[PDB]
């Protein structure tokens, strides 16, 4: 029998979600189980849990991000630059690999979208416009990014049946950690400025592994190793959301743990 919206709200209340919270969810819909009206039931429950003054922030990215097609080039290759669609924030579908719930979040009425096509975040609430902008190329997940403002607003990370590798907020820890040999990447994104399509090439921290030893694809990255060490040492509210084992993590605490984690293992 499918979970109802009221049942999910009660579970979110037991986990510790309160009205007015700023919550960032990472969801495995298969772990949640069948819902009354599909994935929209969980979206409605999250919005009711945080209340009218609460906020939802999701890393949704973009289904058609030309990341690999422009990686390692000082400019988009000719075939990519001439035909790739421009990133239209209010019309770009989310990246499916990060969870099918994100396409329901980004299409919710009133949801805002950041202008960074590869690191695009979706936000719902009174602080959505403040979270969503600015999000310029070269500041994907570090300072001046929605994650940075999320960390400065007592944000909570809601892992619903998702693995420790999904903690997007830990990309901020990699960005500011004073360690040696941090990996950087160069790619190009097609932006939409005043209806005109503009290619922007930038360099930023490698979000697929900040260090060489964490960047192998077979393959736990620095995010997974930090999150596993954190969850093995920290008391965190845990309980069911639907059929999924869930965690409500203090974002500022796990990021401070991540900075100390990286700086303790690598010289400056
Ligand atoms: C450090 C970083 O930044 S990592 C980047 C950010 N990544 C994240 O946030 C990921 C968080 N989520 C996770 O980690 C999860 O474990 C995942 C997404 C990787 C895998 O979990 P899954 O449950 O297998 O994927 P998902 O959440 O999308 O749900 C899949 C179900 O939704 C279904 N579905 C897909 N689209 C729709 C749709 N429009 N309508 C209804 N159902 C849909 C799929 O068919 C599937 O159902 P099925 O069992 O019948 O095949």
């Amino acid at each position: 029998t499918p979970w109802s919206k009221s049942e999910l709200v009660r579970q979110l209340r037991d986990l510790g979600v309160r009205s007015g919270d700023m919550v960032m969810p990472h969801v495995s819909l298969r772990a949640v189980g069948p819902l009354a009206d599909g994935p929209q039931t969980l979206v409605d429950a999250l919005i009711e849990a945080v209340g009218p003054t609460g906020n939802i922030l999701a890393f949704v990215s973009w289904r058609d991000s030309p990341y690999e097609q422009t990686l390692g080039h000082d400019a988009p290759p000719a075939a990519i630059a001439q035909s790739w669609p421009a990133f239209d924030p209010d019309h770009a579908p989310a990246y499916p690999g990060f969870g099918a719930i994100n396409e329901f979040i980004r299409t919710y009425p009133g949801c805002r979208r950041t202008a960074h096509p590869d690191a695009s975040m979706a936000a719902i609430g009174p602080d959505a416009a403040w979270l969503v902008a600015p999000h310029e190329m070269g500041a994907a997940y570090g300072p001046r990014s929605p994650i940075a403002r999320f960390l400065a607003h007592a944000g909570k990370i809601l892992s619903i049946g998702a693995g420790p590798d999904a903690v997007t907020a830990l990309h901020y820890a990699e960005a500011v950690a004073r360690i040696e040999g941090k990996r950087r990447v160069t790619y190009s994104m097609p932006l939409l400025r005043e209806g005109k399509r503009v290619w922007v090439t930038t360099s930023d921290w490698d979000s697929n592994g900040i260090l060489d030893e964490y960047a192998a694809p077979d393959g736990p990255d620095a995010v997974e190793r930090i999150a596993r060490d954190y969850l093995a040492r920290t008391r965190v509210a845990q309980g069911p959301v639907g059929g999924a084992q869930s965690r409500l993590i203090d974002a500022a605490d796990i990021v401070s743990f991540g900075i100390e984690w990286l700086e303790a293992r690598h010289a400056a």
